[PDB]
């Protein structure tokens, strides 16, 4: 079995995935599931290889026994002789956003606020954010901390879901995939800038993608810098050029996920897949561009220049850093989970 | 050893070839295997010298190192005047009969229809639908894309093989060999003539030669050709009348193989031996008629002229054409196979 079987979760990705499959010559190939924990178990089973998962996803991958491959690799301030591949990992910025009209909105007035969400379980959008408002509290009652959120991933018939809006239809409310209005960092972004939330856990990096006529959306042209205030962990409000002190943590990058027995396959073909169809590749933008997806940030980010390797083959934690792994483990002895529960038996 | 040593598969395509080797003067004589992929491991071990192979068993004859001998030929209607052993080759039409009275199944309803195959791995019947198949859906998993399928050479136990009937005991069900009652061209007309299956890939040829009392054997003479219908890749369902512009694929001629030092040999003697037994030959009707075959198709096409000669030294690829070899390797790369992956060791 050469290919490397693509867990795409949702249509989007999932027609996406299509494309990569026949430009590569099956070289690729695709299977598909509604929601990431779906795809996670896919390659648990075998009936799935690998997929690019959010640090938030990769504890519960590697909950389960499967391994980083790939990390994804942005654009550096740095700025390197070294090659996209060989050029160390920058993390990202977990930040909370608000419009600055809502004045009186800092980080110790956010109880009954209404919150955006990319999705449960994930590092910006909620266990970052939600892990410090627990902490704070002392209660595990993240769920009754906000009046209304949306989260996709959480109890459809919660408080957590009662903003997300579905897709066009309305329907499949509260999905973790992009077919969700809301899902993930572009969709927290737009809940927040239809203000159907006060608040939204994101990166540093959506508030500029999205701004100032970098997405030609529409909801997202007309937006604007200034409007957008960075809340701080002090209690203070200040602008997105502020970011580097003014962001809730450091979030490791999103990287691709695989079972140990086929993880240094998949990376040989992904390090090939990049040179043909990545960013400054052969069939980039001739036949497939694997991080470009029209602004809704598929398979990979869209700000991805290339999947940069690990260094030996590392662990979920090695990976994530422990710092981020014990700050996991403690909101996660708040709930329950499925998934890691089922799997909770394989690290004892 | 001035002997050519025939590999016969199954026991009808053994006893016509025992009668090759008695009139022959043992010029030629007879090997046996239960499968096609059985006779080219003989002919691998110096245990037979050559045999007669879809284009598809072609790719597997010179992934071990086999090279081509001699092409089929087809009675043609243009060119018609150099002789048949110089005449240039035409290649076959791979297509998709249904029967008209279906409606509602045009190409792109083919999902959890019922389906009949000559073999697996061969180029009309298999490489080429499939090929299309998998690319179209960009998963590997075209076992579950059949509800079920008739497609001797798969896994006996699978819904690829849940269809074929065996020989008239039911016995040796799905085994690629004529002795199973769909196996081959005109194995997987049958399955559909007398619907077990909804679609059949075949070639172009096969639906003449089966309707209108082209053949006068039990099933086939009472056929009709307008009660059967040819699918197409925009939708269409036009008829067999109009093959050519609803063809699924150019298909390589059915080729002689041999070993690379005794392919010279094999050719010399052939091209005597259809000299001998051939269409137009001293001994046919009087002893021995080699391409025929008591409708059969057995050792050879019943519609094959002759044998003719390659343009130079060609390799597999070369008689194949670089485009088909690239369709199959990437079925391919769905699917492990056990004498392509001895023969991707031991040759090297
Ligand atoms: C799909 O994946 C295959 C498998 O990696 C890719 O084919 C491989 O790529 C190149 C193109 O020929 C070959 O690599 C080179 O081989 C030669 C030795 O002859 C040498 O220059 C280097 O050692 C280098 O590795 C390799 O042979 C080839 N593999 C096969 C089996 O042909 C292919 O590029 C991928 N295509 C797409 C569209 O994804
Ligand atoms: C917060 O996110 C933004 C958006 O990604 C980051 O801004 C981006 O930073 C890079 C590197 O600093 C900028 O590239 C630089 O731009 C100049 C063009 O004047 C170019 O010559 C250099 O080669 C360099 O790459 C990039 O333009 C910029 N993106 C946008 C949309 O402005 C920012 O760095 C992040 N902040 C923190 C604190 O991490
Ligand atoms: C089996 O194969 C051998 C070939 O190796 C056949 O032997 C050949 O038999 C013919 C006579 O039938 C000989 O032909 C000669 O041709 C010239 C014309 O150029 C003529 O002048 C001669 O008088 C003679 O007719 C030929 O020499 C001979 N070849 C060998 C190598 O001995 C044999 O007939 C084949 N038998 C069957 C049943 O296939
Ligand atoms: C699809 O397959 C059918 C059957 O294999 C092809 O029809 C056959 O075509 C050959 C050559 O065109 C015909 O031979 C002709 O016979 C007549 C005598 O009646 C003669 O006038 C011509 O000189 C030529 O020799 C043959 O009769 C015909 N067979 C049948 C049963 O109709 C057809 O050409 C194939 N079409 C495509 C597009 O591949
Ligand atoms: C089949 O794959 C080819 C490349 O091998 C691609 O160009 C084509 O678009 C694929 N088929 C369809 C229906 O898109
Ligand atoms: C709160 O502070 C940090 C989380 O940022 C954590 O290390 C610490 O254990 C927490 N303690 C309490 C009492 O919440
Ligand atoms: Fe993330
Ligand atoms: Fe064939």
């Amino acid at each position: 079995y050469t290919r490397v079987v693509w867990c795409a979760v949702g249509p989007e990705e999932q027609k996406k995935c299509q494309q990569w499959s026949q430009q590569s010559g099956q070289n690729v190939t695709c299977a598909t599931a509604s929601t990431t924990d779906d795809c996670i178990v896919l390659v648990l089973k075998g009936e799935a290889d690998a997929l690019n998962l959010d640090g938030g996803y990769i504890y519960t991958a590697g909950k389960c026994g499967l391994v980083p491959v790939l990390a994804e690799n942005r654009k550096s301030s740095k700025h390197s002789s070294l090659d996209c591949v060989l050029r160390p990992t920058e993390g990202y910025l977990a930040v909370a956003v608000v419009k600055k009209a809502n004045e009186g909105l800092t980080w110790n007035s956010l109880k009954d606020k209404k919150s955006c969400h990319t999705a449960v379980d994930r590092t910006a959008g909620w266990n970052i954010p939600m892990g410090l408002i627990v902490n704070q509290t002392g209660s595990c009652a993240f769920d009754e901390f906000f009046s209304q959120s949306c989260a996709p991933g959480a109890d459809p018939k919660s408080r957590l879901c009662a903003l997300c809006a579905g897709d066009d239809q309305g329907l499949d409310k509260c999905v973790p995939n992009s077919k969700e209005k809301y899902y993930g960092y572009t969709g927290a972004f737009r809940c927040l800038a239809e203000d159907v939330g006060d608040v939204a856990f994101v990166k540093n990096d959506t508030v500029w993608e999205n701004t100032n006529g970098e997405s030609t959306a529409d909801w997202a042209k007309n937006l604007n810098r200034e409007d957008f205030r960075l809340l701080c962990l002090d209690g203070t409000r200040k602008p997105v050029t502020e970011a580097q002190s003014c962001h809730l943590a450091v979030a490791p990058n999103h990287a691709v996920v695989s079972r140990s027995d086929r993880a240094a396959h998949v990376k040989q073909v992904l390090l090939h897949q990049q040179a043909l169809f990545g960013k400054n590749g052969k069939n980039c933008p001739d036949k497939f561009c694997l991080f470009k997806s029209e602004t809704k940030n598929l398979l990979f980010n869209d700000n991805t220049e290339c999947l940069a390797k690990l260094g030996g083959r590392p662990t979920y934690e090695e990976y994530l850093g422990t710092e981020y792994v014990t700050a996991i483990a403690n909101l996660k002895k708040c709930s329950t989970s499925p998934l890691l529960e089922a799997c909770a038996f394989l690290t004892r």
